[PDB]
């Protein structure tokens, strides 16, 4: 009970590699902000309504074959690990929680040094989140174009926490700006092995030069938003820029491109779904649920059959959906 | 137990006007960020260390004559009303908690409409903060120069919540940019009476044209940071720009200027002290405590005697420190 060791931390305790099964590596129960669900639960109808909706969605994902999700909600996404543990137990789906910082850190984080941030990320991996004793199994970081000075520190702190514990790093990018190239430079400057990093939102680009430049160095490629656009604060007239300019089939075909290039063991697929979403326009969930009623079951019910139709084998899809997440999540300095 | 009515809400329940006594109207137990004390209590040594330090400081303030403080920490300052109630009971000092939003709201707040924000502020005044049942007795808002679009909505929502409940509004300004002039315009556009508003950090300027333009319309003037600079994110080489360019005597003399102009009933004085401070550089509390060891007792131990030495009567100082805060805090549409 003291030490990361080799099992994977979930919000209901450690699991073996063989228990993870079919794993969605980039998901959210709720996309929110620190403190917001505790301060304003009625925003979501109620906490009970959100919890019940998440249990129904995870039971639908489980019926389609999902056994684990990685909830990549950080502190500043409003991660509530008590809600994750309740939903995990009710749905009988393992949930891996995250540490790290996304793109909305408050001043009490933004003023911290790289050493202080490393202490905070290590707290959440090695000791517990808040007073719950629940430990993170992944470290989430973010850029949106060139890193801000503080995001460079977050990247470096995530590398240090990974180098101490063997827990991997998952990134948010603006893939259209090729952020993974700067993220890789910063991680490598700290000595992190690329096999401990997934460069996320990588389905937000069709640039195979960018994607293969990352995979060739050993990074995992997170094709993690297949049923929806790589969304961002476009201001002006954003709202339901949800679906995106590109079809889900176009994003899914990147999975086949990377298989065809030899990178089957470096692909991680997901929906980047959520059951509540306060860090966006009001009623965004009506739009999301009308467009993708399968929610987190979209990957197994629609993307897997589509790839089979395109000639990808069941064995190759099991490597992507079962073997890769287990190898990636199992703590190590080199996977 | 349902309804604002006429008593003042504190973190230990309603008090009468006569129970408030000598009141500091702009203070903080902790200056932080939402969720931060729960997620990283070791930043402050521990939660117990911060709590004990706050109890010692409030007992020193009580020994100097203070009976109530108004903790103007919002959601995004990391207000923890359970910590306030614990400290209040241990120190035997009443604490009035705040709703509203300061200058660090997260995306889940910044994307909300004026109606949604009003619902949130009314929740915290009329129902309770989080699941505590503790109700706010004041609404805190902020600008730093020209209002952002979202800060205009916060100002308007604060006015609407005040117009429904009679709870007053307290503002953060960059006084050097005369923000209170735009804040007054926005409040008045919603129908709020100026007697329900204190324009804070007004000791951050020597501009008597600005200060009297506000007082002449009926606003209260918050001379609320006497022992320290009106601090802000100056970046570059901020850190210990704590003391400021102006002396505490220069700020205190604004109190006498406004008395001499006829505005004794519109002055509110405070320290704007805190016992922990994570929304600033590390170890800022060492600097603060070395420079002002009297903490929240600075007003009664140093500013009151200084004003007496300058010819202000004990009766005039009781109006400022006892009568004005009771009249201001007691819920009403017109004070
Ligand atoms: C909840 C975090 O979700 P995400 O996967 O980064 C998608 C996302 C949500 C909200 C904003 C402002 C940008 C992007
Ligand atoms: C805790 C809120 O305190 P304040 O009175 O506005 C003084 C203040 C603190 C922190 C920053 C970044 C600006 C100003
Ligand atoms: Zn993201
Ligand atoms: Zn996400
Ligand atoms: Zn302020
Ligand atoms: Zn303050």
């Amino acid at each position: 009970s003291i030490g990361t060791g080799d099992r994977i931390n979930t919000v209901r305790g450690p699991i073996t590699i063989s228990e993870a099964g079919f794993t969605l590596t980039h998901e959210h129960i709720v996309g929110s902000s620190a403190g917001f669900l505790r301060a304003w639960p009625e925003f979501f109808g109620s906490r009970a309504a959100l919890m019940e909706k998440a249990v129904r969605g995870l039971r639908r994902a489980r019926a389609a074959g999902v056994r684990t999700i990685v909830d990549v909600s950080t502190f500043d996404i409003g991660r509530d690990v008590s809600l994750l543990a309740e939903v995990s137990e009710a749905a009988d789906v393992h949930i891996v929680a995250a540490t790290g910082l996304w793109e909305d850190p408050p001043l009490s984080m933004r003023l911290r040094s790289v050493e202080e941030l490393t202490q905070f990320f290590l707290r959440e991996i090695q000791y517990g989140i808040e007073d719950t004793g629940i430990r993170a199994g992944i470290i989430k970081v973010a850029t949106n174009g060139k890193a801000t000075p503080f995001q460079e520190l977050v990247l470096r702190a995530a590398a240090r926490a990974s180098l101490a514990t063997g827990v991997p790093v998952t990134t948010h990018t603006d893939a259209s700006q090729r952020d993974g190239e700067q993220q890789a430079a910063i991680f490598e400057s700290e000595g992190l092995d690329p096999s401990r990093v997934v460069i996320g939102h990588s389905d937000g680009t069709d640039d195979l030069d960018y994607l293969t430049a990352l995979a060739a160095r050993g990074y995992l490629i997170g094709l993690d938003g297949i049923p929806h656009s790589a969304i961002g604060l476009e201001d002006n007239a954003s709202a339901s820029s949800w679906l995106g300019n590109r079809s889900w089939q176009t994003r899914a075909l990147l999975i086949k491109a990377l298989i065809d290039q030899g990178y089957v063991k470096q692909i991680l697929v997901s929906n980047d779904w959520l059951f509540g979403f306060s860090s966006w326009v009001t009623n965004i969930m009506d739009v999301m649920d009308s467009v993708n009623p399968d929610g987190m079951a979209f990957i197994p019910l629609r993307v897997i059959p589509f790839l089979r139709e395109k000639g990808v084998s069941q064995e190759t899809l099991a490597t992507i959906t079962v073997e890769n997440p287990a190898r990636f999540l199992s703590p190590t300095l080199r996977a």
